[PDB]
RNA sequence: GGCCCCAUCGUCUAGCGGUUAGGACGCGGCCCUCUCAAGGCCGAAACGGGGGUUCGAUUCCCCCUGGGGUCACCA
């Protein structure tokens, strides 16, 4: 069948390449009814970032992908955190080193940096050291690494999926460790061994890595291995055109979902990042992607990732496909992290609904109907100067509010478009000022609904304080 | 700099030899209207350059230019 692949680095943030990769992987293996597999890359003792795992695999799901085999799902082939599969790359290491496929080489930090000072890049001067030398010096402890060792002179074919062949010169090829000194090994080494254990056949990986493809050909050679399918993906840009990073763009899931982006409008987005349906139409749902899905729609440019373009998708979903319940369910962490608070849902439910037009996050929301929860909010300048002019009209309409039975939008409405009239006035002069004393704003929904929604006695009492 | 990838509006993109080169974000105008949005309508905006192949190239081939990636005991 067909099994894929992500191979998390624990590092850092979740970040939204790995987003995007895996939202790639996901797709191709559901569309060939195949396997999807999660395994964390954590063999750099130096870079790793505690709590990253956890994070990481939090944020895919919060996207919706699912996978088949992983850390915390279990699968036939775990350990599925490579820290823990150590000893398995000691073992493939030396298989190599019995095969001739690769050499122990002692040289200090230091002088492999005066080696690739002098010649840039290392020389290959350890395949000189005798076999038995080296698994003696091996022996006493000496610390060491184990590298590849390339054919030389020759070529290495590697076929990238999507772009063709390309053939490689060995000379461009260098003899990478595979194993650190520290009993670690590197992506080259473990990638091989365990996209191979674990029965991959379709590496979909970022375009970043194209260029160690010959290494990976190479390795799958050494151990007699079948090679799998590869497929490189182009690399999320930055505004500026390099590829994405934390400085000049936001990167991090977290702050996605901190921002109030819905996991399913990013997802939608990602998606397009490098690809498109055939009737070209933007808003998808994650499984017609699948569906739909062909490495023919997909273009090769390095796409750059456009907030501007997210926050209207976000905001077409928050509009035209969630349902009116849905929003008011997922803006209630966010009323809570402004420090407010609703009456009931059905109250929340209609606030939901009278601003659904006008927030494209949902962080957005307590901010612009912040005067629907609470007395404590702002009053623009543009509403007081609009306060004080209307004062008398609203001081003469006054009465005629706490005076009135009926208290619903089609008599409201009724009642202030007749004071208008009969004050001979455009009711914009009436229900601007009106809007001002109830919500200290001049940018808000219909003044009727607004009017309405929070009854006589709550509204009343509101337009009180600004007349007094 | 060596090697490798990529090339349609500012951005994401549709073209797969013959199209007024289409859509979307953003931008401008208009409509709707009690404000602001949403929505509808209209509009400005692209094939980097030079050779070719061909009756004909944005589509196919080559050079140039441009952009990006990669050159570790990170991935
Ligand atoms: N900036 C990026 N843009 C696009 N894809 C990326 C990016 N970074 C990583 N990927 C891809 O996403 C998958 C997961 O990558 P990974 O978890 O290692 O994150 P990372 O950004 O590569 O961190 P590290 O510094 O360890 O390389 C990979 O298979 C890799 O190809
Ligand atoms: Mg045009």
């Amino acid at each position: 069948m067909v099994v894929t692949r992500i191979a998390p680095s624990p590092t850092g943030d979740p970040h939204v390449g790995t987003a995007y990769i895996a939202l790639f992987n996901y797709a191709w293996a559901r569309r060939n009814g195949g396997r999807f597999i999660v395994r964390i890359e954590d063999t750099d003792r130096a870079r790793y970032v505690p709590g990253a795992e956890e994070r990481i695999l939090a944020a895919l799901k919060w996207l919706g992908l699912s996978y088949d085999e992983g850390p915390d799902v279990g699968g036939p082939h775990g350990p599925y955190r490579q820290s823990e599969r150590l000893p398995l790359y000691q073992k493939y290491a030396e298989e190599l080193l019995k095969r001739g496929w690769a050499y122990r080489a002692f040289e200090t930090p230091e002088e492999l940096e005066q080696i690739r000072k002098e010649k840039g890049g290392y020389d290959g001067r350890a395949r000189n050291i005798p076999p038995e030398e080296a698994e003696e010096r091996a022996r006493r402890g000496e610390p060491h690494v184990i590298r590849l060792k390339v054919p030389r002179p020759g070529t290495t074919e590697v076929k990238d999926e999507l772009r063709g062949v390309v053939v490689y010169d060995n000379q461009e090829i260098p003899d990478v460790v595979l194993l650190k000194s520290d009993g670690y090994p590197t992506y080259h080494l473990a990638n091989v061994v365990d996209d191979h254990l674990m029965g991959v056949t379709d590496v979909i990986r970022a375009e970043e890595w194209l260029v160690s493809t010959p290494i990976h050909v190479l390795l799958y050679r050494a151990f007699g291995w079948e090679a799998p399918r590869f497929y490189h993906m182009p690399l999320l840009r930055n505004p500026d055109k390099t590829k994405i990073s934390k400085r000049k763009s936001h990167t991090s899931l977290d702050w996605y979902k901190a921002e109030g982006f819905l996991p399913e409008a990013l997802r939608n987005y990602l998606c397009l990042m490098g690809f498109s349906m055939p009737d070209g139409r933007e808003i998808f749902t994650l499984e017609e992607f699948i569906q739909a899905f062909t490495w023919e729609r997909v273009s090769l440019g390095g796409p750059v990732f456009d907030l501007e373009k997210l926050r209207w998708m976000n905001g077409k979903y928050i509009r035209e496909v969630l349902s009116l319940e849905e929003v008011a369910e997922r803006v209630k962490p966010f009323l809570r992290e402004a420090g407010l608070s609703w009456e009931s849902e059905a109250y929340l439910r209609r606030a939901v609904e009278l601003m659904r037009p006008r927030f494209d996050t949902l962080k957005e929301f307590p901010e612009k109907a912040r005067y629907l929860f609470t007395e404590d909010y702002p009053v623009s300048e543009k509403a007081q100067r609009k306060l004080e002019e209307g004062l008398p009209l609203l001081k003469e309409l006054y009465p005629r509010l706490r005076a009135q039975e009926e208290w619903t939008e089609a008599a409201l409405e009724a009642l202030l478009r007749g004071f208008a009239a009969e004050k001979g006035v455009k009711l914009g002069q009436v229900a601007q000022p009106l809007r001002a004393a109830l919500t200290g704003s001049l940018e808000t929904p219909g003044l009727f609904e607004i009017l309405a929604l929070l009854g006589k006695e709550r509204a009343l009492r509101r337009l009180e304080r600004a007349l007094a």
